[PDB]
């Protein structure tokens, strides 16, 4: 039998959290992997801001060209009914005015709460002292009460592949 699953490539950050690459980058990574299992993904070819980084598919690590520092990467899978299967992305605004995507597990949970018409979502069970309020469209830190704008966009869907069973 065949089952469909959404591919989300993730890289491990300094806070030990798996961060998603954007859908555009994930399609490029999958295309390189389909050509060669031990290839190198030059992320600068698809996103100028990621010009320092290369994904070494042989070792499954992202490395910075100028420093040699390595970060583990993973070809993760999510359900096709989840946000990345359609291209839905939830993002929060930093002090500088830039928008950052939530970690994929949190993005999926926010979208699931939003479509079930829940007024809010407490992320404390996931290990995050924050509340997402949908009527005001803002995130609030539970301990300090600081608010940040949030938004949803319809970007590109992440790659979707078949798993054989
Ligand atoms: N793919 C990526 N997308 C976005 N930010 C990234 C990516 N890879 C790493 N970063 C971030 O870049 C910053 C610097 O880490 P990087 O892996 O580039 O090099 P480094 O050698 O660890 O840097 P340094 O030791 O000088 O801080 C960190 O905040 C890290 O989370």
């Amino acid at each position: 039998g065949n089952v469909a699953r959404v591919v989300v490539w993730e890289w491990l950050n300094e806070h030990s959290r798996w961060r998603p690459y954007t859908a555009t980058v994930c399609h490029h990574i999958e295309n390189v992997l389909k050509e060669d299992a031990r290839g190198s993904v030059v992320l600068g070819q698809v996103d100028a801001q990621l010009v320092p980084y290369i994904i070494d598919l042989q070792s499954m690590h992202q490395f910075r060209q100028d420093t040699g520092t390595m970060r583990p990467v993973r070809r993760n899978f999510y359900d096709p009914s989840s946000a990345p299967g359609k291209g839905i992305v939830w993002e929060w605004e930093n002090d500088g005015g830039a928008w950052t995507a939530y970690d994929m597990d949190i993005c999926i949970t926010i979208q699931n709460a939003y479509e079930k018409q829940h007024p809010w979502l407490d992320l404390s069970s996931l290990g995050f002292c924050y509340l997402i309020y949908f009527n005001s469209m803002s995130q609030m830190n539970r301990q300090t009460r600081r608010r940040r704008r949030l938004r949803r966009r319809l970007d590109l869907a992440y790659p979707l592949t078949v798993g054989s069973i």
